């Protein structure tokens, strides 16, 4: 066929029930993922070529980048709980991997505050029971997959995407095979 299993996809031996539609793990620490957010653009290339009625999750993850990394995710949370995913994710993931001035928990919140968050706001955020079961969802979703590698997509519960399967001459090629491959996942 055009599309098969294990080779712009997978599926998983141990499906999982009630996921989100459309799942996304990522790093600021992952350097595919800084290319997926700066240059490719996926999660939102992805976004427009999914239907009426789909929503799209995106989750961080511990395995990478030690303390930090769990800061990272417990700062994600923060920033879905207070809707400001798309004015923290360039100047957090350039503060990880491209001026490395990213070293401390009071360093990530120092890219809140420049983005326009309030101390007030982000602290109480961070130190809310909301954010905690919000930090607990990201790890129940990435252990439910047994996750080991970002970055990382899910459709349904039952597919993973497998970009290694795909053409990387052109950037542009790349990208639409992977979102028509997750239109087509969505569409099974």
């Amino acid at each position: 066929a055009q599309y098969e299993d294990g080779k712009q996809y997978t599926t998983l031996e141990k499906p999982v029930a009630g996921a989100p539609q459309v799942l996304e793990f990522f790093s600021f620490f992952c350097p595919h993922c800084y290319q997926f957010e700066e240059v490719l653009h996926i999660s939102d290339n992805v976004k427009k070529k999914l239907p009426e009625g789909v929503k799209m999750t995106k989750y961080h993850v511990n395995f990478m980048g030690g303390d930090l990394g769990k800061d990272l995710t417990q700062a994600w949370a923060v920033a879905m709980a207070l809707g400001v995913e798309d004015k923290v994710t360039v100047p957090l993931f350039e503060g990880v991997q491209k001026t490395q001035t990213i070293r401390s928990a009071s360093d990530i919140r120092d890219v809140f505050i420049n983005a326009g968050i309030k101390g007030e706001e982000y602290d109480a955020a961070w130190n809310s029971f909301v954010v905690k079961s919000l930090v607990a969802q990201q790890e129940k979703a990435a252990a439910d997959v047994q996750l080991r590698g970002v970055p990382a997509m899910f459709v349904n519960g039952k597919y993973q995407l497998n970009p290694q399967g795909m053409d990387t001459s052109n950037m542009d090629v790349f990208v639409q095979q992977y979102a028509d491959t997750v239109k087509y996942l969505s569409e099974k």
